[PDB]
């Protein structure tokens, strides 16, 4: 039983085994059992004014906490919150077990706690499944994720293989977006990877042979995801998205709020005048985006309401007007229409969208030019 003040733990309890001899066992920091992870001071120099900068700040919940650091002779000591398992766990866990954690909102929090350390000019410069840890239930059993692993470089490139960010094998707050795309394909892929084999997952990064098998082209689901994973993972990181960008993307957005964004876009477009810029970049996609003509491929309930009062059929900005008359209008359809199209919001939005599955992330890439009114500043990052 090991013992230097404050820290305590004892061997044979080890959680795993790191990098460059680094060994993590379970321990207790004052009263509370604490993960204590031992470091070659070597291999691996902690930052202290770092992890000083994140505890004088509110703390972020989705970051994990650095309670002591202690050195002995030979190591160097630190204790960390003690979680009941990995992201790998997660994603290798069968659906039921996650303990009513959601797959979006644990990549939300991901997200959220590396915008948190971002705040501070912190990066963590190595994320992966591993850091990304899952916390112990508390009390009812509600679980979050906290990243980890965070403050600490590797004395003499940062980071783990596969993870890495091409610019850094060829650093600032784009090396973790690369990393998180990485991580939000393999959430969503159960258990898949950008660059597909382990071993040359690096090399693939490196000449970017990365390819999403896993996302359908004509799912809507996937297409959003698939829009954001691909400028996250970008061979360019002037081009990924900062981590409060990522956030306001529609792979976050419920499905009353995709239907208020369809909703507050139609208004805008309404408003504008053809050939306009708004209005010619939304249109530009479809044609395909659309399906040529959209009323063909709607229920044929709402193509003989649509008869009554002229929709143009190969525009997405009637396609959208549409959308927006019949949700405004719903409780004035015929039961046959209202049938076929809701229950609001839920039911009602992924009609359109089921049917036309490019028309959200189409509609969103058009609708950037509006990013900074403040109508849209729930869709898009305002800076
Ligand atoms: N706070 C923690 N609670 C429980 N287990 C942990 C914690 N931190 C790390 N581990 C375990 O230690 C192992 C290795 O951790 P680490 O030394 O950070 O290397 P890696 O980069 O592989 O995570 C992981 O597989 C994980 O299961
Ligand atoms: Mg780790």
């Amino acid at each position: 039983v090991v013992i230097v003040g404050k820290i305590s733990f004892c061997p044979k309890d080890v959680l795993g085994h790191g990098a460059e001899g680094t060994i993590v066992y379970r321990g207790m920091f004052d009263n509370r059992d604490v993960a204590v992870k031992r470091i070659l001071p070597e291999c691996f120099s902690f930052a202290d004014r770092e992890v000083q900068l994140l505890r004088e700040s509110d703390e972020h919940p989705n970051v994990i906490r650095y309670f002591c650091t202690e050195k002995d002779r030979q190591f160097q000591y630190i204790a960390i919150e003690l979680c009941a398992a990995t992201l790998q766990e997660y994603v290798e866990q069968k659906d039921f077990a996650h303990l009513g954690l959601e797959p979006i909102t644990l990549l939300q929090q991901t997200t959220s706690g590396l915008a948190h350390l971002h705040s501070l000019n912190i990066v963590h410069r190595d994320l992966k499944p591993h850091n990304i840890l899952i916390s112990m239930p508390n009390a009812h059993g509600k679980i979050k994720a906290m990243i980890s692993d965070f403050g600490l470089c590797k004395k003499l490139v940062p980071g783990t293989e596969g993870w890495i960010a091409p610019e850094m094998l060829s650093p600032t707050y784009t090396v973790d977006i690369f990393s998180a795309g990485c991580v939000f394909y393999y959430v969503i892929s159960e258990g898949s990877h950008p660059f597909g084999k382990s071993l040359q997952r690096q090399a693939n990064i490196l000449l970017g042979a990365c390819s999403l098998d896993c996302l359908h082209p004509e799912k809507h689901e996937d297409v959003i995801a698939r829009e954001l994973i691909e400028k996250m993972i970008a061979m360019d990181p002037q081009k990924r998205p900062s981590a409060k960008h990522v956030l306001k993307h529609p792979f976050f957005w419920s499905l009353e709020k995709q239907l208020q964004f369809f909703q507050d876009v139609s208004d805008r477009i309404e408003k504008e005048s053809l050939d306009g810029p708004i209005v010619k970049q939304l249109e530009r996609g479809g044609r395909a985006v659309v399906k040529m003509d959209w009323r063909e491929n709607i229920t044929v309930p709402l193509q003989t309401d649509l008869r009554k009062f002229t929709y143009k059929g190969g525009s997405v900005r009637d396609l959208l007007r549409a959308m927006r008359n019949k949700k405004h209008h719903y409780r004035e359809l015929p039961a046959e229409v209202r049938e076929t199209l809701g229950s609001l919001p839920d039911d009602f939005v992924c009609y359109f969208t089921s049917r036309f599955p490019h028309l959200l992330a189409h509609t969103y890439r058009a609708m950037e030019l509006c990013s900074h009114e403040r109508l849209f500043q729930p869709y898009y990052f305002h800076e």
